[PDB]
């Protein structure tokens, strides 16, 4: 009886398992707009990938991740509220099973169809799991996702997600290029938070970004086609795997006026 996104097992369950589902930095949280601070002292964005080398995309159960090679300083992020380098580990999403909802965070309680992360890891930690143990150990991009135009830089894996329908399911991924995902502009909202699955650990500079990314519905329409179950298990949806804003407690930093 493991943690998972349904009546039984979802967001408001994963607190017995995992006490820190109640602590003072969880994620993800509404981002009220007009409550953010401007920090002109924020640096832009350094968003380093010409050298990304992705190797695999794997269906954990949860979601599919693309993960990328982590063992030398090839696809990094710097500067905006952080110090020191972090290495891009691995890119997954979250989403819906309509248009409306899915994504983690919300900006003025609206919530988009789905939520790109970007995972990074604070170098000085040597390893990721020694990173999330530290409260700087992460740094997540997050970036929106509404349904409109396709996104050409999204199709690649789009159309290997029929090879992973399934848990425990993975394919090899070479040459993609996260590059494609991203928004023109760079502004972002920053706070310290948390992993938003369990372990739920509160490691995590959230850099969220204001630009959302458009995709189009037969996009997001094969992220629904994927499974939360095994191969040769009853067949349910990879659908709603996100978890609702969670409360902000003791500041929101906007890079932009
Ligand atoms: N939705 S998210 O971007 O906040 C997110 C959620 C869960 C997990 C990750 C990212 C990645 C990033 C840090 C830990 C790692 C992962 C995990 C896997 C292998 C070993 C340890 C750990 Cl903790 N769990
Ligand atoms: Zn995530």
């Amino acid at each position: 009886h493991h943690w998972g996104y349904g009546k039984h097992n979802g967001p408001e369950h994963w607190h017995k398992d995992f006490p820190i589902a109640k602590g003072e930095r969880q994620s993800p949280v509404d981002i009220d707009t007009h409550t953010a601070k401007y920090d002109p002292s924020l640096k832009p964005l350094s968003v380093s990938y010409d050298q990304a080398t992705s190797l695999r995309i794997l269906n954990n159960g949860h979601a599919f991740n693309v993960e990328f090679d982590d063992s030398q300083d090839k696809a990094v992020l710097k500067g905006g509220p952080l110090d020191g380098t972090y290495r891009l580990i691995q890119f997954h999403f979250h989403w819906g099973s309509l248009d409306g909802q899915g994504s983690e965070h919300t900006v003025d309680k609206k919530k988009y169809a789905a939520e790109l992360h970007l995972v990074h890891w604070n170098t000085k930690y040597g390893d990721f799991g020694k990173a999330v143990q530290q409260p700087d150990g992460l740094a997540v991009l997050g970036i929106f996702l509404k349904v409109g135009s396709a996104k050409p830089g999204l199709q690649k894996v789009v159309d290997v997600l029929d090879s992973i329908k399934t848990k425990g399911k993975s394919a090899d991924f070479t040459n993609f290029d996260p590059r494609g995902l991203l928004p023109e502009s760079l502004d972002y909202w920053t706070y310290p938070g948390s992993l938003t699955t369990p372990p739920l650990l509160e490691c995590v500079t959230w850099i969220v970004l204001k630009e959302p990314i458009s995709v189009s519905s037969e996009q997001v329409l094969k992220f629904r086609k994927l499974n939360f179950n095994g191969e040769g298990e009853p067949e349910e949806l990879m659908v709603d795997n996100w978890r609702p804003a969670q409360p902000l407690k003791n500041q929101i930093k906007a890079s932009f006026k």
